[PDB]
């Protein structure tokens, strides 16, 4: 895991300074179900609204937050309350994440016991896990993985990077996939793999 901490190192040297504030604030509110406006950043973190502002849009730009058409902001760091394929009940609630990593990744960085439904990217069968104490519990089908790529500092999250990284419900399913997509580049990962990503995603916000 030296290329993710490194990764995130990277992206933390990128990124203006108030960006942690900001992002832990959206973060967190998610993870409570509210959806994020500029006006509740400014009066909660005291930073000045020109700086909210421009750091908002740099997040933005590279999809590490969504924001609606309307630009309330409803997603952070993988973590959103509308609607993905990956659906997550965590802390009581019915949330999503943004791809198959973040579903395992959340469970450990919000320090929460998750449910997780999702679906293989190549038979589109269910795909249920779930998370108790830091352990896989439940896996169906028992073999899923998940497909990963180089992560790339300056890749936007959302709609690029996390729009790469699957599910599978098995190796010898992934490599069909594969086959019908050979010029992609990526590896498999194991689920307890992601689980432990939470970790460096609990150090960027700290
Ligand atoms: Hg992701």
């Amino acid at each position: 895991k030296t290329e993710l901490k490194k990764f995130y190192e990277l992206l933390l040297a990128k990124l203006p300074k108030e960006s942690v504030p900001i992002l832990r604030t959206i973060f967190f509110s998610i993870r409570d179900g509210q959806a994020v406006t500029e006006s509740s950043l400014i009066n909660q973190t005291g930073i000045n609204t020109k700086t909210v502002q421009s750091v908002v849009k740099i997040l933005a730009q590279r999809q590490m937050i969504v924001r609606e058409a309307d630009q309330k902001i409803v997603g952070a760091l993988g973590l959103s309350i509308i609607p993905t394929t990956n659906q997550i009940h965590l802390g009581g609630r019915t949330l999503f994440a943004w791809c198959a990593i973040s579903t395992l990744e959340l469970s450990t960085a919000l320090v929460a016991d998750v449910d997780i439904h999702s679906r293989c990217a190549y038979t589109g069968e269910p795909i249920e896990v779930t998370v108790r104490n830091g352990k896989l519990a439940k896996t169906t089908p028992d073999s899923t993985v998940i497909w990963t790529v180089p992560f790339d500092s300056e890749a936007p999250w959302a709609g690029g990077t996390c729009k790469q990284i699957h599910y599978f419900s098995s190796v010898e399913h992934a490599n069909k996939w594969k086959e019908e997509h050979p010029k992609l580049q990526g590896e498999i990962m194991t689920l307890e793999q992601a689980l432990s990503f939470g970790n460096e995603l609990k150090k960027f916000l700290s």
